[PDB]
């Protein structure tokens, strides 16, 4: 169930040592799609049934004349969505240069709906997305519990923890605003708010309240759009519903560049984009700094980049990472009987390291959101431990 | 029944807990109108009962034609003092404008027949107001207990202990000029007493190194404090008091006339002549501000917008810890699980749920009483040697 | 006339002594209702006057039943709306209290009109308020030198510079915006802003750059109280959307206890506390030793900001300069027995004998632009367009 090291762990060591990697001088966290699923999120699973039962035309076209998909793959829900959205772009560009009508609008609808059928398991209220005070209802109560464990447990003269995420729902901003609590994005202003990228330097300070946090989001949000002058403006999630987002849900018209996200395996097609990569280049120099700790939750290896980055950072010897994965019996017996899928293969080859500073957590159920927020544990705020715990003593010679 | 951080712990740790935050750099505490029930005072409750029982024609006039208060509220007893006293100023003002005749006698006398409740409520003691040697009655005893364990633990070189209330009585003073203890009001002078704000920082020195002090803050002013035109603040004794402005309060009707500065009004700032209520809220909230400060919380009912507000603020600082007193903590939850209470029921309820570890509420009805308040303060130890002692410690325990 | 407590200098001398003023640890400045005339603002004389010859079917019934305008200063032009406001509200409460089915009905009506030509006055920009980087256009030059100047001036390791406005219109937001400075006006949050008092002493500092404070004694127009009782904030297009652009193109409609703006509100503690802070804040900062403040575009028509200016003056160390352009026709009017209250107590800071009060007045000599260039002072644009070619 836990294992480090190729070993085998028990509890109580493992809270213990837990307890002891929350002390470091740099903590962080890095949350999947998964991670939202409690609060009335979907996953890409879910994304290609509603496509499937949605959509029943474009299916027998994709399945019959262009051959983009296999028919006991669709049966059986196994396909990679994120895989198929460069085949039609491709496909799509290279009818475009030779003057063929036919294939663009038909390649246009599906691009259309699939990109219509992803943004709308990102609002996780239906049209409860408009309102106010989100951030009160008992859905998102563990993200609080998550940010006051994590920002509790510093001691003066350290640095701020840091959260990464790969996700578009709007849950972090709405726990950190209920609690009345500012976070750093690298936007500024109230009319007119831009992205400027020196704004992930500046701190809070005292002239005569010391409760602030770092966020950056790696595949873009729901609100942010471009002008195309090389400009990148935030908007509020009411303002945005009225904009464009009512319109792209409803009216079904076709999809443009209302709002930048980057569903997709090459994020490199993207040439004018210049956030994605500060982003990425923040996250490899913090990983990079000694006395680290990072803990993950909710990712599915499926990214390249991501697990490509995190192997290299193995040959320091002050990084500690923590990984859960439920479902990880099933991968280990699948990959001794001839092997599987490139996401489980990352995962076992990770588990089967001769390094102590590699944990892997397992056993299905007991190894989501609720359970990992549970094993963070409160500081201590008043450390005599010499007749203290000698007093029981007496009470044990009572035989 | 008691909590911190949502969670549920038990005597023993709450009592190291309280020992621990007695010995920080500040250590300040906030008292309430409940603080005086045992002193012979009354609440707002007894003064709304007496006022329905000695003016039956104006309460009558209000029900029924003024509309201010529903008969379905006012028997039950769930109206409001500060709420009606504003819109009873409100409505005086409009008919003032209106240029009525009937409707301007009718409130005065209305305002005019309140007052007199709380003048009466605030004496603590009736005719015996203007006497001398008040303090040495046994009513005042946990007030001289209190005053001797908050002074005692301090060590040297730290700051003295300081003292919110928002009550017009002299359950303090009394006891304090008992002890011979010194405290600092924002008063000087004998035959004339004025009001200098610049005096809240001055502390005893001994050239041969009493050396016992502490400062006090009343927060809604006093009974003792009467503004002369010239824009004075003036201080008396309680005799020259009673026997010049406030005994006519008492024996005649329709005779206030800003005799003595109060504020019984939920909102304060249209009042625009009050200078010192603005004096004292600045010392509270550059009071809570500063790294490893305590304050308790005993007597208050959570029925001030300002104080709840900069309370729920100043817990943002990673340093504050603080302790609440609440009596009817059950019902509370109770009535808040269905989405129902007053808004005083949900502040607390709020803050019961909280996260952190510096906040921490106690209930119990009458556990969290002011005479229970008290004996959890601990007594210093002296001379700690402390550590053979703790060798003998699993000896001297051997029943069984 | 340029006076200096009673003496006459050379310009010289007002430079060296502005100068030094400017040098000192803390500075603010204070505008009013007459700073906004510089871009497309209006004064109370010119709403009085349109409101007068628009609806004059309702003020003989102000006048007689209800007893709100002065007759005489009606016809000279000298009543303030914004106790007539308040008192209406006071009067609508009344009202409605009281269960007056007939007189509810009637106060809607005025509080419409009078809304309605408020707001009127207040947009700047007209239907192009809800467009985007508006601080760009040359109307807003001259905020953004006093906002640099002003920010300028500060040396490292004092206090940031105060800003104190009776106006309730968005002109300093945009031009701070545009400039590229934060500023901090007790607010935080962008899906849901409220209002947190207590962040008044914040500060920035690289871990490895500056702000300034500003105060909006009457509100704002997008400041406004939902049906929760709390306080809001909102963009100016989601206001537009919401509730401007309505009770400007509509007939007739009033929701009630809704607005912050301007100054109205003053009889409920929840939207009265916010006015508390802004009134203490003032004192707090005025109060405080070598402390220079600058006066613009105020009438002094306040019963309360006159005399807590003139109890602070015991200190030695308080310099206050006023910019008050018709001085030589105040002087006129104190010669004859005919005289006000406002003006005498204007008149009165010239009867003292210490260099510390400055009064200038005339035509240009006191205007808000002109009291701008008067500090001291302290390409990308071919490049964005060679770039923007492509
Ligand atoms: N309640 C739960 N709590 C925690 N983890 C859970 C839970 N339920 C399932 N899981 C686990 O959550 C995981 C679900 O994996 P998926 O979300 O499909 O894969 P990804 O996270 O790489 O996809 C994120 C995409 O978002 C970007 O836009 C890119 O397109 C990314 O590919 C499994 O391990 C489940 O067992
Ligand atoms: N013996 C007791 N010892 C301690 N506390 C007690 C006791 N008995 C009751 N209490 C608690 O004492 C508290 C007071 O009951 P509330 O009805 O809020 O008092 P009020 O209405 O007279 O005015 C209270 C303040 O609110 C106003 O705005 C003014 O600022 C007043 O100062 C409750 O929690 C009781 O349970
Ligand atoms: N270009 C200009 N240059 C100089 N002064 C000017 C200019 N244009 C106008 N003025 C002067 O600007 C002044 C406008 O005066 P008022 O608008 O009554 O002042 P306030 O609103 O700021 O005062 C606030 C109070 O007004 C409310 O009624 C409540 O009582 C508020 O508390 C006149 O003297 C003009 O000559």
């Amino acid at each position: 169930s836990i294992y480090q090291g190729g070993n085998k762990l028990n509890e109580d060591d493992f809270r213990s040592h837990v307890y002891s990697l929350c002390q470091l001088d740099n903590v962080g966290v890095l949350l999947g799609a998964g991670a939202s699923v409690g609060c009335g999120g979907k996953t890409m699973k879910d994304v290609w049934k509603s496509f499937k039962q949605n959509y029943p035309e474009l299916l027998g076209a994709l399945i019959d004349k262009y051959l983009l998909v296999s028919q006991i793959d669709s049966d059986n829900n196994l396909v990679n969505v994120e895989l198929l959205i460069d085949e039609a772009t491709k496909f799509l560009s290279v009818a475009k240069t030779r003057r063929c009508e036919d294939e663009e609008e038909e390649f246009r609808k599906i691009l259309s709906s699939l990109y219509k059928e992803v943004t709308k398991a990102a609002l996780l209220t239906g049209e409860q997305f408009r309102e106010k005070n989100q951030g009160k209802k008992d859905a998102f109560k563990y993200h609080k519990e998550l940010i006051s464990k994590l920002i509790s447990n510093r001691q003066p003269g350290q640095s701020a923890p840091a959260i990464f995420t790969t996700n578009y729902d709007l849950a972090l901003e709405w726990a950190a605003e209920d609690l009345g609590i500012q976070l750093f994005n690298g936007f500024s202003g109230l009319h007119t708010r831009q992205f400027y990228p020196q704004n992930f330097d500046l701190a809070f300070r005292n002239v005569n309240g010391h409760y602030h946090a770092y966020l950056y989001k790696l595949h873009g949000s729901l609100t942010w759009y471009q002008n195309d002058s090389l400009t990148v403006n935030e908007v509020s999630a009411s303002q945005a519903y009225d904009e464009y987002i009512n319109d792209i849900i409803n009216k079904d018209d076709f999809y443009r560049g209302q709002h930048l996200i980057y569903p997709g395996a090459n994020k490199y097609s993207h040439t004018i984009g210049f956030v994605y990569g500060e982003m990425f280049r923040r996250f490899g120099e913090f990983i990079s700094k000694p006395q680290t700790a990072l803990f993950i939750n909710g990712f599915g290896f499926g990214d390249y980049h991501i697990n490509r980055i995190i192997l290299g950072a193995l040959l320091n010897p002050s990084f500690h990472v923590v990984i859960y994965y439920p479902e990880l019996k099933e991968a280990i017996t699948k990959v001794s009987k001839g092997g599987g899928s490139e996401a489980e293969k990352a995962i076992v080859t990770l588990k089967n390291m001769a390094f102590n500073q590699v944990t892997v957590v397992g056993g299905g159920s007991k190894a989501y959101f609720n359970s990992f927020v549970e094993h963070l544990p409160y500081p201590v705020l008043f450390p005599d431990n010499i007749v203290d715990e000698l007093v029981e003593a007496i009470a044990n010679l009572s035989k």
